[PDB]
């Protein structure tokens, strides 16, 4: 009974410009890591002695950093994106940015035994790097679950550029201004989607996908607001600035 409308010209345009934003900002060998401050590795197994070194924080700060230019970089190419006020893109970029992070980085995230594996032996992001840099388990554990599940949805990349501007363009954000027409360039987005999921992806994995997409935003949120606090707590040990960045103290500040 349901159709499957064919993309249009349009349709197909913003998946081509998406897809090329990607490739603009996500390098696929990791090969600009060996210019963050070295990751500092100890003996663990203790939230005193995390707090006390935070070993990896320097580098990890240094990653998301980084990361959060190319978000900016993939977000001014989102069609529409620039059409918004400068305050709201902000708003937007300041308010998605660590959940923009969360999803590209499920790129790198690696099954085989629960890492983010950048390459190397010292690029290889496991669930105790993360602790070493003042994070606890509260949000650790349910952001392994989320790349796992987000994993096994085996998104086609057109998919999962997609999700990421929809993640960014959202509505649905504290402080925004002209939230018609942030929802405007969300819904061609989402079309976008919906229409490519139907008429591009096959079964069983087609089944509900979007359902499920929308839920992983969700679970975007949750992450957020656990992430949020935690920062907030580890802003707060003293010397914590130097070991993080400018960009980094403000988005997140
Ligand atoms: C210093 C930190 C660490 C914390 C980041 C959080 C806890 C998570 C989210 C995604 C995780 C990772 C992401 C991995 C990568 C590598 C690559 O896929 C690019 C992607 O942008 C990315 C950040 C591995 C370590 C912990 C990260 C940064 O926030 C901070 O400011």
């Amino acid at each position: 009974d349901s159709l499957r409308p064919k993309l249009s010209e349009e349709q197909q345009r913003i998946i081509a410009i998406l897809l090329d934003a990607h490739h603009k900002t996500y390098d696929p060998t990791y090969s600009d890591f060996c210019q963050f401050r070295p990751p500092v590795r100890v003996n663990d197994g203790s939230v005193t002695l995390e707090l006390s070194q935070l070993s990896m924080l320097p580098h990890l700060a240094d990653l998301v950093s980084y990361s959060i230019q190319k978000v900016i970089g993939f977000a001014k190419m989102i069609p529409g994106f620039r059409d918004l006020t400068s305050e709201d893109q902000i708003v937007l970029l300041k308010s998605s940015a660590i959940e923009v992070i969360m999803l590209r980085s499920n790129e790198s995230f690696t099954m085989d035994d629960m890492s983010w594996t950048c390459g190397n032996q010292d690029y290889k992001y496991r669930v105790s790097d993360v602790t070493k840099a003042g994070f606890s388990l509260e949000l650790i554990e349910p952001l392994i679950k989320f790349q796992v599940g987000l994993k096994k949805l085996n998104l086609h990349e057109e998919e999962h550029v997609l999700l990421m501007a929809i993640c960014i363009v959202s509505p649905d954000r504290p402080g925004v201004q002209d939230a018609a027409l942030i929802e405007a360039i969300q819904d061609r987005l989402s079309n976008t989607l919906q229409t490519y999921i139907r008429c591009r992806h096959p079964p069983p994995g087609s089944h509900l996908l979007y359902a499920k997409m929308i839920q992983k935003l969700a679970d975007l949120r949750s992450l957020n607001e656990e992430f949020s606090k935690q920062y907030r707590c580890l802003s707060f040990q003293p010397e914590c600035s130097m070991k993080l960045t400018p960009l980094v103290l403000e988005v997140f500040g």
